[PDB]
């Protein structure tokens, strides 16, 4: 998976949601041995889309510079940012949990397709891109939300192994960029081509 799925959708909606994951997935960009989500292209694909099964709701972004902080403090802010910006995210706990787990278990999930590592030979630091997709119903029982999400975390960690065994209270000079786009999907939607 290029995006970690996460849906609290009724059964008759998971198919359409997979179709959103298929669509989104097409905008992943592999180059220089690294894979990162191609936001600009995706936004374009979204703007140029014309159907009735998919609809743009809103897109938010927040990039914060280096801040010596703990993971929990960070993950929390990220979760608070999401919950407050998107209707598709009412709960905060379930959210922060999922993000905290991923970053506390990076070594294991390290080979999943929704995570991208890299290092900066010049800056002497590294970063990770975590791609996750949220889907929840609406309540119009034949409609749901899809929150295409990417979270880029950078830190003064030169070695990939430096990210292994990260706890809630672990402290590092963390910089972060959150990219999230909320779509309104109708049951039946199909990833074009």
């Amino acid at each position: 998976n290029v995006f970690q799925p996460v849906d609290q959708l009724p059964e008759d909606l998971i198919p359409s949601s997979i179709q959103v994951l298929k669509f989104s997935g097409k905008y992943l960009k592999l180059e220089q041995n690294k894979a990162y989500f191609d936001w600009p292209e995706f936004k374009t694909a979204i703007d140029n889309y014309t159907g009735e099964d998919l609809s743009f709701d809103k897109y938010d972004q927040s990039t914060i510079n280096q801040r010596e902080q703990e993971v929990g403090s960070m993950v929390d802010k990220i979760a608070k940012f999401l919950r407050d910006a998107f209707s598709a995210v009412v709960d905060l706990s379930k959210l922060g949990a999922i993000i905290l787990n991923t970053f506390t278990n990076l070594e294991e999930e390290s080979s999943s397709g929704f995570l991208q590592f890299s290092t900066n030979n010049v800056k002497k630091n590294s970063s990770w891109e975590y791609r996750v997709l949220f889907s929840v119903p609406f309540g119009a029982p034949s409609y749901f939300y899809s929150l295409v999400t990417t979270i880029l975390i950078t830190a003064d960690i030169e070695e990939k192994t430096g990210w292994w065994g990260l706890t809630s209270s672990t402290k590092k000079n963390f910089a972060v960029q959150i990219d999230a786009l909320e779509l309104v999907v109708k049951k039946g939607f199909k990833a074009p081509n």
